[PDB]
């Protein structure tokens, strides 16, 4: 694989977005990770539904949270509706996939990426993006403004974003903070520390969908 990645650069990368005050991350890091695979599998980059997982995915919590690897199993059993379809409200709703016509995309099913591997996450990333969890918590993540981000931070993750792309000492991560945050909504978080969490526990939980 190479030196560098960055999925943005290859059309694989849709606007960064908020999820506001609700407990959605886990389902803007499943999303994104849909459409990085479709662009790459297809040719054609799509905004995806957010508020279709929070509403529909029932392992997950709605706005208390909920597990990508859930979602993203969701989208290879049943699939997604695009985002003007099953737009983003920012509130837990009944599901509404039925009412909303046929699904707009469909994966054919998720692989976790080997926890507490810095290669094997560089590897996944290097075929696409993949949803990562991280410690967000602390006030020196909540404060980031760009740069190389090397904490502080602890390992107790809390909150699920998406990595499109990687350099020889940072992995590049898509946040759903809004553009506003970090690097135009962007964080590179250093690696290569031996740190087998991760920076932030980055290499706690990641997964990918799977298209053929
Ligand atoms: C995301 C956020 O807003 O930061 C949100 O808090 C979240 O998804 N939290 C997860 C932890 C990460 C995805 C690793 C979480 O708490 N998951 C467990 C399920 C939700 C908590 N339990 C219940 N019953 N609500």
């Amino acid at each position: 694989i190479p030196e560098y990645v960055d999925w943005r650069q290859k059309g694989a990368v849709t606007p960064v977005k908020n999820q506001g005050s609700c407990g959605s991350c886990w389902a803007f890091s499943a999303v994104v990770t849909i459409e990085g695979i479709i662009k790459i599998r297809t040719g054609n980059l799509n905004e995806y539904s957010e508020q279709e997982l929070l509403d529909c995915d029932r392992r997950s919590y709605g706005c208390n949270g909920g597990y990508p690897w859930s979602a993203l199993q969701l989208v290879a059993q049943y699939g997604i509706h695009y985002r003007n379809t099953y737009p983003y409200e920012g509130v837990q709703r009944y599901c509404r996939s039925r009412e909303k016509g046929p699904y707009a995309a469909k994966t054919d099913g998720v692989r976790q990426v080997q926890p507490y591997n810095e290669g094997a996450l560089l590897y996944s990333i290097a075929n696409q993006p993949v949803s990562v969890v991280l410690e967000a918590a602390g006030k020196d993540f909540q404060l980031y403004r760009g740069g190389i981000f090397v904490g502080p931070c602890g390992n107790k993750v809390d909150h699920a974003v998406a990595a499109v792309g990687y350099g020889p000492n940072y992995i590049l991560i898509k946040n759903s903070w809004g553009t506003g945050w970090g690097e135009n909504g962007y964080i590179r978080i250093k690696r290569g520390t031996g740190n087998s969490y991760g920076v932030c526990g980055l290499y706690t939980s990641s997964f990918y969908p799977v298209k053929n």
